[PDB]
Parts: C-alpha cells; structure tokens; sequence
C-alpha cells in the first residue's frame, strides 16, 4: 500500500540511520549481551531489522500492523530494562521520531 | 482547531476514554493513594487522558504531533516504571493497540 512504502522509505529510512538506532537494527542478542533472563520477559522479541524485512517480503496486510511492531520493539526495551538504562534514553528518542512521522502519513 | 486535532478529540480520544481498560489512566496517578513513593523520582513527565481530553477541549494543542506526544508519554511511563508482570501494562498495551489502529487513518 501506499501506506507500507511510506513507513518503509520515509519513516523507517529516518529511523534506521539515526545516530541512537544501532541497538535496534538486528534482534537482541542475549547471549552475546549475556542477558540470560531476556526471553523469559520478553515473549515477542521485535527490532527493526525484522520490521524492514517484512515490509520489503509484503508480509504486512495493513500500515497498523507494521506500527503495532514498532510499538512492540519500543515496548519491549522499556518493559525489561532499568528506567535509567541508556537504551531507555534511546528508545524514547527514536519513538518520538517515529510518532512524528506517523503524523504525516498518507490515508488510506 | 485542525483536521487532526479533531480525528484525534472525535475518534481516538472518544475510543479510548469510554474502554472499559480507560479508568486508570484518566486521571493523574496519584502516588500517595498508590503507595508508590519512588514514582515521581522514576517518572519526571507525568501524563493522563484526563489532562490530554482537557487540552483538547481547551485548544492547548498547536498541532496533532503534540497531543500524539502525550499520549505516547502516558503509556511510555507506565512501561518504564512498572513490572513487566502488571497487570497495568497489558491494559496500557491494549488502549495503546487502539491509539495506534486510530492513528494509522487520521487525515494526512
Ligand atoms: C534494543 C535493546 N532492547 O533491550 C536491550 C537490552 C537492547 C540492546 C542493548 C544493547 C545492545 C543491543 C540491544
Ligand atoms: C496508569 C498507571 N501507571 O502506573 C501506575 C502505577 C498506574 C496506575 C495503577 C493503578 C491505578 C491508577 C494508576
């Protein structure tokens, strides 16, 4: 949809690159993290390298479905991490980003 | 007074204050009667549907990014500063799901 390829090429790209979006980009790796606890919170791990992948496979029905996996990614960090966490400060950034564009989505 | 500022007072507002989830967030959290003496020192913006409806009413608001800000806040608070076990964050993740289906066709 029209929709779908504005979160790709103009909410997505944004995000992406922003200098606070790294943690984000690929799932998080627990083990490698050694955050042995992560998958016992966190039932519905979400990053945007998924979020992109399933916009770029035209897994998505509808724009709603791909900003509840935003949501999802946005949630997760905030819910199992500490509230004075650095990753926190980066979520909140970059979600305020994403609300902002939302904005200016096209309808349909 | 906006295209927006009114789908969000008309279509999302008006979903989310009558949910039967609603009631713990159209007012302030109040951390006396909570018994939540840390609250204020983890959450330093604290924000309700009681004080966006206000806004709203009161055209506080100068664009619809602003009040898609505050409700944001709203559920990011109570995300970060509650267990991910509370009750309290699948009723904020439940009204949240609805903010964002509503949002998804407000007029660009
Ligand atoms: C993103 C994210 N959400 O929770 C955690 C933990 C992370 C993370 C932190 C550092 C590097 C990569 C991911
Ligand atoms: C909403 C909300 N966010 O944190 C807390 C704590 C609450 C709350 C819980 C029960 C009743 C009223 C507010």
């Amino acid at each position: 949809t029209n929709q779908l390829q504005y979160l790709h090429k103009v909410v997505m790209k944004a995000l992406w690159k922003h200098q606070f979006a790294w943690p984000f980009r690929q799932p998080v790796d627990a083990v490698k993290l050694g955050l042995p606890d992560y998958h016992k919170i966190i039932k519905q791990p979400m990053d945007m390298g998924t979020i992109k992948r399933r916009l770029e496979n035209n897994y998505y029905w509808a724009a709603s479905e791909c900003m509840q996996d935003f949501n999802t990614m946005f949630t997760n960090c905030y819910i199992y991490n500490k509230p004075t966490d650095d990753i926190v400060l980066m979520a909140q950034t970059l979600e305020k980003i994403f609300l902002q564009k939302v904005a200016s989505m096209p309808q349909e």
